[PDB]
């Protein structure tokens, strides 16, 4: 990665085995649970497209997913080559070339070319652009790998309400709805899908009750 | 974070530490001090990273979102944004402090600017307020229900008592004031008699020494 | 904490998650065994009163004890306010205020005010003063939490003497006697409380025998 | 390694990391990317250290030696050594790149010299070529033999399929081209019918969504 | 410690390391070299920290106190303190080296002063002398009692033999001199005959090769 | 150890508890398996003779071996004193003495004297010289501790060929033959010692077949 710490200077450094090992373990244990993505984002801060490839490529298993993730990266590379066509010309001595889709994705560029683009002024953040493509790819996978439809999350007859809500908002997180639409499934589905005893208690509350108020209500 | 030595990337060890604490301890009161100590010098981005890498307890994390919205709203009411002075940068809105609508660059901007605009420490304050509500919610038993068993060591009973109290968060005036009242009333019969016999102004040392024997 | 390492300069740094995790584990495992206190002292070298509060406040459980520890800190704060009364006056531009009991204890001061006092010349070591109060508090707890009275430590009829001595001096450590009074319980209690066979052997040694000599003697 | 900040000793943590990965994973394809990432800026000495601290898989490590010999021979054929210019150092032979006949001093010499002679990165290339052969060898089942079971989730079947393929190393043209052919032909009957019914231009998403239901 | 790079606080990892070694290994001889290596550049405060964070083995730690007192007494006898030169600091008494009556400031003073007064390394010497006594004490079996079993591999027997010897601390002249004598006399009958048949000037290699077969 | 990292400067540093703990564990677990030696070499890069002694001396157990290793170090010290006789003379102010066998081995020198020799120009690499002696010593032990003779490694009747080869070349590694003589035991012993079914397949290959080709051949 590249972050500014060598005094005032901003020097490149080798991806940390601890960062790698961290990312591989999270993927092994958690299997594209939604929280994996924020973890990916946080382990890959200031990551070069090489670094990103290292993290993705050291995942053994979930290869179905990693293939899907390749397909997505290709789609976002194609769309980039359509939007930014390279005007083929000999490189002026003081400049470097414009990066193609495949160059951002780290497939056709060198670490030198990648450090070039990111540390150039104005910046060409090939790291952060490729990251954007990957994350878009993971989101699709997370939505895919979410086991149950939100419709199917129903509070059991003996199940604590706090447990039911915990599943409900977990499911929702995976089946990625914007936190406007998550806040709007609150006063609708969550109630409709509660068990009979606790549904009655939640209807009796009236509208516009907070999540605190609903969970306090069904505590028994 | 932003650290004064000789910005830095949030440490995988810090993340892993915070995620584990949340996994194991489940909004036990001691979680919050841990949050505060793992998030020293944290940018609002960093804070979001820590909160967002918690899988599970999503009920709670939703509640914590609701609280952050309330503290953002109250900020936009108190500071309504009205043209950028050449040497300065823009004024941060509720959503900008909370890291939702700002960049890491804008956040580093505000904290390292003179005079300082500590968007890190302000958002932290909002989060902690949010966790407190959750901790109070997740506390299993009411202080009223903590009663010393007939064979239960007094030291064990007090340990539950003041744990419960910590969760059902009471001011250190009201914690000090439940001592000479409830703790005694809720002790077992043998040890209650011993604690009444002590008279009023008795320390916790003196009470626990007293009921060591029974 | 603050220790001098940024070249010759002496810079403040964030309390290390590893230091915290270390201290919390020791408290979890060892439960105010005497060795906990030296560990506390060694994990809190150069600690600001904020840092100290962090370490104490991240202990969940032993809350009975942590309440007791609060009571003690209040007693040492009161005694400080009696000894150093603040003369209410507007702060001269080049100075800072005098710290009250509650300011040392980190309850009413900021990290800025704390760094102020410690790095000021002459030094006002609010870190080291609060530490002194805490440790006094833990000592009381350790003495409290010591399970058996030294009187009750008696060598069993089949128990190796080296085992008996190990309990004996452990108990003594908890029931904190000065290492003059620990050295003086040697040639008295330790012998009186040994089993019959080995007591006879230890009396036969005469006075002024070392611990080595006594333990060599009762090897059988 | 040789690292640009503000030579260094190979980190016990790097060594321990690499040895464990080889112990646990046994030339699974993902081992190689891990090798590449643990050996960033590695001197040919460092590389030998990593390979030589692998106990066991000695069959493989012998094979890996044979390959390194082949790439050393091919180098000595392409660059035959013919007197040392006052400002310069000698030209590296096959055996000198491979770290067998050079010193750490000579290796630091070549890499930090201008123009750079990246003996680290050249030897790495030879090793990786060697591991690829071993990975292809150690892959247990032929892609032909990966068939979706009658009760096996399609997501599970695809996961084996593309794992196998990874080992039996195929170009990302030939990986993309086994998709719309073998993967379908080797699916179970119920899900094959569903995948044929999709028509030709179907993504992996679309295929896996399709067979989620069955 | 005091470390020359480009005082520092004793590392929690150093502490944790030392406490674990004492917990697990129980004054096995190898503990002492470990003590010496974890306490490189240690101030007398640091040393006290390491010794004082050992819970348990308190019998031993008391003995170790007695020894430190003996080496402090012997120091006060050899250096009796007799007015502070303007550029200098006071002369350290037995109790000042042992860290009991000095401050960290006074200790950093003595070690970083010119000429150097290595209070760290002097106290260390006293401690190690103390541990040696304990190790010799805690050694379970007398070298006389180490005898090769009738079915026991010779390599196993020698491993006990030289372990025992290490504890019952013998000079490397007396260790080298118990070789061609006791080790043979205490071998089992079959292998003793083989070792006598070797003649006198035989290495440990030669003896262990000889009894590999039986 | 001493490696050049304090900017351009080359400063001595304390042997890392993690390095020690690493080396002790490897010796505990692996018991002079051949791979131990490369590990020793890699944990002891830039090691002073003191450091080396620390690593060797913190091995508890395998004391038989550590005694043998002492005997070897003495033999290489004697041979050094024969080759470099010290001419007894008063030390010229700008110089230091010539190191004796026992001085290299760290037994009779100080850390100061050792840092002296290594950082002197031209260098006197007492670290790297003692290391050479140790490694020679470990090789003898590894060859000793190798359980079976290469002659005795025979492919079982049901044993996968890849398993048999893995033992074969492991054994060989211990019974240290040069990788010319390891490459020459390939087309001879490995075949002669294969099981009947797979021997026939390997003879049928002709001479000069690679290890790949042989292992591909006996895959069934
Ligand atoms: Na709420
Ligand atoms: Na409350
Ligand atoms: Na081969
Ligand atoms: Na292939
Ligand atoms: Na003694
Ligand atoms: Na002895």
């Amino acid at each position: 990665p590249i972050v500014q710490n060598l005094q005032g200077q901003m020097v490149h450094q080798c991806i940390s085995p601890r960062t790698l090992n961290a990312w591989v373990k999270v993927v092994e244990e958690k299997a594209f649970s939604p929280e994996v993505i924020p973890m990916f984002s946080a382990l890959s801060e200031g990551a070069t497209p090489q670094d990103l490839n290292t993290m993705l490529n050291t995942v053994g298993g979930h290869q179905a997913a990693m293939q899907m993730l390749k397909e997505t990266i290709n789609e976002e590379a194609a769309e980039w080559d359509r939007l930014h066509p390279v005007h083929a010309g000999p490189i002026a001595p003081g400049q470097m070339r414009e990066p193609r889709g495949s160059d951002i994705a780290g497939t056709t560029s060198t670490l030198q070319e990648q450090i070039g683009w990111m540390t150039h002024n104005p910046p060409i953040p090939v790291g952060e652009i490729y990251k954007r493509w990957i994350i878009l790819g993971l989101n699709k996978i997370v939505r895919m790998y979410s086991p149950t439809s939100i419709l199917d999350i129903r509070q059991g007859p003996k199940e604590p309400f706090r447990d039911y809500v915990d599943r409900f908002y977990k499911t929702l997180r995976a089946e990625q709805a914007s936190q406007e639409v998550k806040n709007a499934a609150t006063e609708t589905l969550l109630v409709q899908n509660a068990n009979p005893d606790c549904k009655t208690i939640l209807k009796a509350l009236g509208p516009g009750a907070t999540l605190e108020e609903m969970m306090t209500a069904c505590q028994g």
